[PDB]
């Protein structure tokens, strides 16, 4: 019977693409979203209508509080009410906007949606995950690879990120007598974002290497593919650029 | 006039060494403290006796929380409120204690390591800057981060989100001359708690001498980032921990 | 190119150090993909021979032997511009290198002459990759892409390694600098960083199981094989975008303090 | 009695400021140069005038050869010769030039200056200084942009990590000795002489802190910090000196 995988924030982008990506090798699905329910559903249907009763949606806020604990045990139950297994946590889903040091969501807010999606929702769906298996099991955290030469005022996105490195290694080195192994993704640019503009998409696609070009949000999906692979059973506490040699480029 | 200083968790052992060496090198400086009352207001008697009116204490829980902001911004007024400037913050006060995937609450766990290693030091840090010469941030950090102990994911989690505030600090915060650094210490003074035989079992692992480091001499790095001797130094971490870090398993 | 090539029907990879362990898996790996193969060698010549004729017996004339010191010296480039050459007398085209070969032992700061130990260390590590970098690309007349054999202890190193470590550092150096140079040729330059794989086969078990037990992931060495799968991946249309990244295949070793 | 320190390439611009600071903290020097003979000379007697029988030059060629283990035992061998002890040795002498993969000096001979000035004669001098052995320290001069290359400098960035490496391993090694080893990188600091005065301005524009590159003195702050009695456990660590330049993206 066929493994199944958690991806968070997979209704849209590269979330949708991983979650194709892992129906398409075999995989049963949940999609979780926040705010995208009309996508979620509609992902949900398109998986069903090619294998019926292998893809299912759970909605749940990834912001920090006192209540993130119970909603990131809940999506892995959702995955065990569905399926019962929960082979794969993919964490994609991600708040990111800039957050100036120096002078409209409060403080407490951006600190809460910046680190809770990136970091403490990572940590608390790692628990989750590990705690219902107290077989190949793996968890792939989608990272960044520009965060140590990062955009001017995103602090509290970087520190997200890099909290998620240092996540990825911890939990590696404490899940592997598991036998769970636990890497990374680290995309540079792939999809740019909904509101920008052409010219400024541009001006970030011709900073890239090897074509001039940001990731497809499929190229994203082949690195987490490989990582929950059988050709990636020795890899963990690892984290794969996939940034077209961005990251290696000078100002 | 004299310079000033705000050292957080600054009543014992790395802290207090800092605020001492500070205090030694002509700044006035604000002892931040949590629970150790008596140790703070006896370091700022003895810094009070060398020189009349050049240290203070200010207590606040730097735990995550919707009053966190509040209670930084209070920290930095507190610099302002004593000495009338504010020109260099060192966030050393740190939790560190063990957090299982497989198991305090989980979320207060998150709220205590995540607040005092990352998210206090980034709101002093917006503070401080909201302010503003040689002004600049040090952030104590850990040469071990990247070979972490078993268990820890949380203290990791948060010592990573704080090189992330380094890098994303000293980019920010340079046009206006403000430098942000990191001292990375390795095994300097071992947890009060721990026996002696264990304490030995991580001096025996330190290709340098085969011991901890002396609170002092991560206090000098510090000094060294502060001082004049650093002045084209920003988005640096340096590690002082006498080869630990180098040792495979 | 003399006819009979073939050079149409399949890509061709030159695999340094082939003739066993590690660069054996590679090749062998490479040739289940449908590359034809250039095993490289030094003082293995039975075994690369042995292993050429076994993938022939499979596919006819897909595998050829080149045998080089990769030892730095002034006639080290044109070595290395005959094993590149070499790919391309036998099969027309040279779409992978994979920079395998490696010298390891000990050289304390504190039989071999000291420029003799810089020369093997320097020189298979780093050196021999670097002119075999720079020979594969300048030949290229598609899916092009180098593999370089780094080690994912280097920040983390054995005791008195200091030249092999070096070797090793500037090898992720060229790893970094070539991907960016080469980008706009369409040349993808990656690595993959073993931890502990196969050890010596002369090694005590009871020495293998020190190393053994410091891993988390099983508590024991990788494959030839699994360093083998992240070679195959890094070469595949599925990291098409990857360039200037190394992969770590190490069971978390590198995660472990002291 | 004072300390002595070798400074290699110490007759111009970088390494000429780590061997004024490290005399003015009270060391004697050997300055040692490859072609520049007459400020070698010429920095010795600033320095001895100051005060008698402090500095001394020693020539010699980094390059990678057979006989480079000689050159270099022959730096530290002068060291001891002059002062009779040698407490700090700092690899400064550094080649750098373009080295493309894709097409008047020969690939053998790019690979032995850049590789040989940047690492081997570093190991070899540091081996040196191990073996001929108060407070003994090496600093590498490293470069803090080897992770976002310029284009076309693949031998120097590889012979710049291997010094990396080498800063690592040396620390390990040394370490029971009381030996403690450590790098400072620079990003831009003094530009290339041959550089004019536009594309001077552009790299100085990147720079986040103060839109300049680093003064000579600066580095050498950082080289004065690391040997002094205030870094007595600092090994194996780089210090990046480069105003926030690695932090800034493409
Ligand atoms: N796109 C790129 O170029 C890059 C991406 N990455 C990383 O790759 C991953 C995918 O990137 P991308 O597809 O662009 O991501 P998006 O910005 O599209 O975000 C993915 C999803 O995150 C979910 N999300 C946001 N905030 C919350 C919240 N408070 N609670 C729960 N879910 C939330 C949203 O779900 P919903 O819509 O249902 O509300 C959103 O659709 C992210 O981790 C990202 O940081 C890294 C570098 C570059
Ligand atoms: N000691 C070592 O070997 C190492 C230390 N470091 C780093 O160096 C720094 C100093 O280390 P060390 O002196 O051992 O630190 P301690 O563990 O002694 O903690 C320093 C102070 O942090 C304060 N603190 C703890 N929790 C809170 C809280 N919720 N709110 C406010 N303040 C709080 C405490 O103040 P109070 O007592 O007043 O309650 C404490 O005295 C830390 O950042 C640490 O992570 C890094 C690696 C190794
Ligand atoms: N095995 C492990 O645990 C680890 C391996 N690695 C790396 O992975 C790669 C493969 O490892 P492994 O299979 O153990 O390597 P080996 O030690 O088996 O060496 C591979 C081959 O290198 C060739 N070689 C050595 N010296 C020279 C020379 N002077 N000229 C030409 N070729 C030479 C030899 O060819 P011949 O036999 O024909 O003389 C040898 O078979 C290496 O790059 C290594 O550093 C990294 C970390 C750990
Ligand atoms: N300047 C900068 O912006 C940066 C510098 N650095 C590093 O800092 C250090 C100092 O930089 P900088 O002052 O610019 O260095 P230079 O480029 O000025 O070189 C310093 C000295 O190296 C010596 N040298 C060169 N080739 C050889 C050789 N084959 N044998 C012996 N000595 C040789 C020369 O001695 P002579 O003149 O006597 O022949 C030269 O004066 C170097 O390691 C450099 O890589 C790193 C990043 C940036
Ligand atoms: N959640 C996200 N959209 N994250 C994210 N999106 C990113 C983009 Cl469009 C570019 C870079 Cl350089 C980093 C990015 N991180
Ligand atoms: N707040 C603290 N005491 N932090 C801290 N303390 C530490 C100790 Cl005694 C050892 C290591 Cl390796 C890391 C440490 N981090
Ligand atoms: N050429 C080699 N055999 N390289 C090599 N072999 C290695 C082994 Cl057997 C263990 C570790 Cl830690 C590193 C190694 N590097
Ligand atoms: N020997 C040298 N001059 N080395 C050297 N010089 C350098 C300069 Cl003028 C800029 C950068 Cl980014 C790196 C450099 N490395």
């Amino acid at each position: 019977e066929a493994p199944a995988a958690v991806v968070t924030g997979a209704a849209k982008r590269i979330g949708r693409a991983i979650a194709v990506k892992l129906h398409q090798t075999g995989y049963r699905v949940v999609i979780h979203y926040h705010n995208s329910a009309e996508a979620a559903v509609s992902l949900a249907d398109e998986l069903n209508k090619e294998r019926s009763n292998t893809a299912v949606v759970c909605q749940a806020d990834l912001t920090n509080s006192n209540v993130l604990p119970a909603s990131c045990e809940e999506i892995i139950n959702s995955c065990f009410r569905a399926f019962g297994r929960c082979d794969v946590l993919v964490n994609n889903a991600s708040a990111f906007y800039p957050t100036p040091l120096v002078q409209g969501k409060t403080v407490e807010t951006q600190v809460a949606e910046l680190i809770g999606t990136n970091a403490i929702a990572p940590f608390l769906l790692t628990m989750s995950f590990a705690q219902r298996q107290k077989s190949n099991l793996s968890i792939v955290n989608l990272c960044d690879a520009m965060v140590d030469q990062p955009c001017m005022a995103f602090s509290l996105y970087n520190m997200g990120k890099h909290a998620l490195v240092g996540l990825t290694q911890s939990a590696a080195l404490e899940l592997a007598p598991y036998g769970i192994r636990v890497n990374g993704v680290a995309p540079g640019v792939s999809l740019l974002p909904v509101a920008m503009g052409e010219e400024e998409k541009d001006k970030w696609r011709r900073k890239v290497p090897l074509g001039r070009r940001e990731a497809s949000a499929e190229q994203i999906a082949d690195a987490v593919i490989f990582l929950v692979s059988g050709s990636a059973q020795y890899i963990t506490g690892s984290i794969i650029k996939v940034d077209g040699g961005l990251s290696l480029v000078h100002a």
